[PDB]
């Protein structure tokens, strides 16, 4: 059965909810981004609308197959109708076509839902700045101060200036980026670009990666992976075994790898600075494991809602223990405390 967070007081509403089969009372199912804790459910068989971003729909309809005529894309920064409740979708900073969503209750109630986000002080200056916000539904991946990370531009300067360095000193090293899901695209498109380099990768991936309205991705992208010196693989290949593997297919082209794996949060993190940071080693083959997020960290979140001064925070991450919940529920209160609110 279907979570009190996930559910939208007075409306029909439900958020990221397709996994309990037909919700009681729901007319509208919205769906803030393509990760499968949030899509699981979905396919040709739905048949209930689906409130979306364009991205999204483009993602639902080639990968999932659901029908056009149950996709309902909507523009963002702009208000809308939907079944007589206005409702704005805004810029996330996760992963593409992800979005926060504005609903203006019509008792005078405005909800903001994160979704899964990265908050950014660029945010204090879309829709959000225009009225007060009485209850949040926020993100709270890394809800504690321990959580720090580097920004996403000091990160991929790291990797660049890496994968450069490497493939200047050995042209015969290739460059492996693992994925498994959408998000991060940057990574392994910022090395292909100083390397003068296409992404190879599979069919499927292309096939993904091609309904992301990204500009110029049949220019950065393909399917020929001989013609490419950027491989992207399954991110349970990037271990010592799945890249010795590798790189025998490769046929003598190469005879070095150098490995990326963009994980969220790892303990390295409290004790080591970005410039600091240094692979595991054997043989040939070396593993970066580097600290690319896409949520919040600590103090983002913090600095966030110190800023939208919510009535009522409603967490949707990291629920499912009481140590986690008495946790977060503490830190809400310094932050209005300190803040003023
Ligand atoms: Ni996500």
């Amino acid at each position: 059965t279907c979570p009190f967070y996930k559910k939208i007081p007075g409306t029909g509403f439900t958020v990221d909810a397709f996994q309990y089969g037909v919700v009681e009372g729901c007319t509208a199912y919205f769906l803030t981004h393509f990760h499968s804790d949030h899509y699981a459910g979905l396919s040709k068989h739905f048949t209930f609308p689906v409130y979306c971003s364009e991205i999204t729909g483009n993602l639902l309809k080639n990968k999932l197959h659901v029908q056009e005529q149950y996709i309902h894309p909507l523009p963002l920064d702009t208000e809308c109708i939907v079944n007589g409740v206005k409702v704005v979708l805004l810029d996330a900073n996760h992963c593409p076509g992800a979005v926060m969503i504005l609903f203006y209750l019509p008792n005078g109630t405005v909800i903001l839902h994160t979704g899964d986000f990265r908050a950014d002080p660029s945010m204090e200056r879309s829709l959000l700045a225009d009225q007060k916000v009485h209850m949040l539904y926020l993100d709270t991946t890394y809800c504690s101060p321990e959580y720090t990370f580097p920004s996403q531009q000091e990160v991929i300067r790291f990797a660049i200036n890496t994968a450069f360095e490497a493939v200047t000193l050995n042209p015969h090293a290739l460059v492996v980026c693992g994925t498994y899901s959408i998000g991060k695209e940057k990574v392994f498109l910022a090395i292909a670009d100083v390397l003068g380099s296409k992404v190879g990768m599979s069919q499927e991936k292309y096939k993904t990666l091609q309904c992301l309205n990204i500009p110029e991705i049949n220019s950065l992208i393909t399917t020929d992976m001989c013609s490419s010196l950027v491989h992207l693989l399954p991110m349970m290949q990037i271990n010592f075994k799945g890249l010795q593997s590798h790189l025998k297919k490769c046929g003598g082209k190469y005879n070095q790898i150098l490995a990326f794996r963009p994980t969220g949060w790892t303990h390295s993190n409290k004790f080591t600075r970005i410039a600091d940071v240094i692979p595991q080693t054997k043989g040939n083959i070396s593993i970066y494991g580097i600290p690319y997020s896409e949520h919040s960290s600590y103090l983002e979140m913090k600095r966030f809602v110190q800023w939208l001064k919510p009535q009522k925070i409603i967490p949707t991450v990291n629920v499912g223990t009481w140590k986690s919940r008495s946790t977060m529920e503490k830190y809400f209160r310094e932050w209005k405390l300190e803040a003023g609110y």
